């Protein structure tokens, strides 16, 4: 009943509360879900029906006999619709001895590891059993545009932005993007490059740039899956992603325990399912240091 | 045996059946008697 | 997952037990609000 410090005279009895809800570190959420359409789908497949044109018009005279005009061609893309799984193993006494509620701990945790898992694939992405990203559609410089491919501005020099006129490597690819898509636009980058941009000031040490940390107006997505700022690669891209980039999903988590394959262990098979690319071709323009 | 929190938990063993036969067999007794000493007797041996 | 497990703490904690025969249930008890308390014996008998 003595001083609570030493054990054997009453620090036996002092009881160490724990914490209400298990806490994690909090990685990045910023996952471009937030941006694009997404798309709740139960089936196998979400198909996209783009106008890659438009029609005509006339300005029909009194007496012309009006011909015929166009009519726009229409192009379909199928989202493959993948599925995401992952699979940890518990114990049936932790499950039974961990007051904690583990299974919903464990519920919320998958979410997060596929809401961050799913942003990987909806950048930089390749086709097989995952989203293809819009880092990997044919990139064909800005100009020469055509339908099937994704439009880019250059900066200049190799490895950075242009000497003499540097940051209008990023005012052309805004104003190189339709008048359109800039109503709602975003700018997206990775951490180490958005750096680099605020780095940036002009001839006297003022940052010539001036939470949600947008630039020129636009806000930026601080992704954590981009390439950064290397000798030919796309770092920036900016664009109206809520056209542009379609997410097709299901919008559970499917969770089986599996208390027969591991024996003493419980083993929950999670799996929420999504694929998506990119659905409007000229909603997004990059920024690449080439040339 | 109390299972290892962490373990492969493989199978412990099973009761090895056997069983027993009661043959049932039978237990007999032939005891000839003559057909003289068994009507010429006061006492009935047939009987007895 | 070791870290969260808090174990239980026995609601009512216990001691070693101890006789309580006391002798206050064989001898007399007297209430008594003073600094003290007396008897008056007889230490001999009468005559006759």
């Amino acid at each position: 009943a003595l001083n609570s410090a030493v054990a054997a005279e009453g620090g036996y009895l002092v009881d160490p509360q724990t914490s209400e809800t298990i806490r994690g570190v909090l990685r990045s959420t910023a996952s471009l879900r937030q941006i694009a359409s997404v798309v709740n789908v139960e089936a196998t497949s979400f198909d996209v029906l783009v106008d890659k044109t438009d029609m005509g018009s006339g300005w029909a005279s009194e007496t012309a006999a009006l011909s015929e005009t166009a009519t726009p061609q229409i192009d379909r893309i199928t989202i493959p619709l993948h599925e995401l799984a992952a699979m940890p193993k518990a114990s049936q006494r932790l499950l039974d001895d961990s007051a904690f509620d583990i299974e919903t701990w464990l519920a919320n945790r998958i979410a997060d590891k596929f809401a961050r898992a799913e942003a990987a694939a909806f950048i930089s992405g390749d086709g097989v059993d995952k989203p293809t990203g819009f880092l990997t559609k044919t990139k064909v410089a800005n100009g020469a545009w055509a339908w099937g491919s994704l439009g880019y501005v250059a900066t200049g020099a190799a490895g950075d932005f242009a000497a003499v006129n540097a940051s209008d490597a990023v005012v052309d690819l805004v104003y190189a993007l339709g008048a359109e898509y800039r109503a709602n636009a975003s700018f997206v980058m990775n951490s180490k490059t958005a750096g680099a941009v605020r780095k940036m000031k002009d001839a006297d040490g003022r940052f010539l740039w001036a939470e949600p940390a947008r630039l020129m107006g636009y806000p930026v997505l601080i992704a954590e899956d981009m390439p950064d700022i290397a000798a030919n690669a796309y770092a920036i891209a900016f664009g109206d992603f809520g056209n542009g980039y379609t997410i097709a999903e299901r919008p559970d988590l499917r969770v089986l325990r599996d208390p027969f394959s591991a024996k003493p262990h419980v083993l929950f098979y999670a799996s929420k399912r999504v694929g998506g690319d990119v659905s409007d071709f000229a909603a997004i323009k990059l920024l690449k240091f080439a040339a």
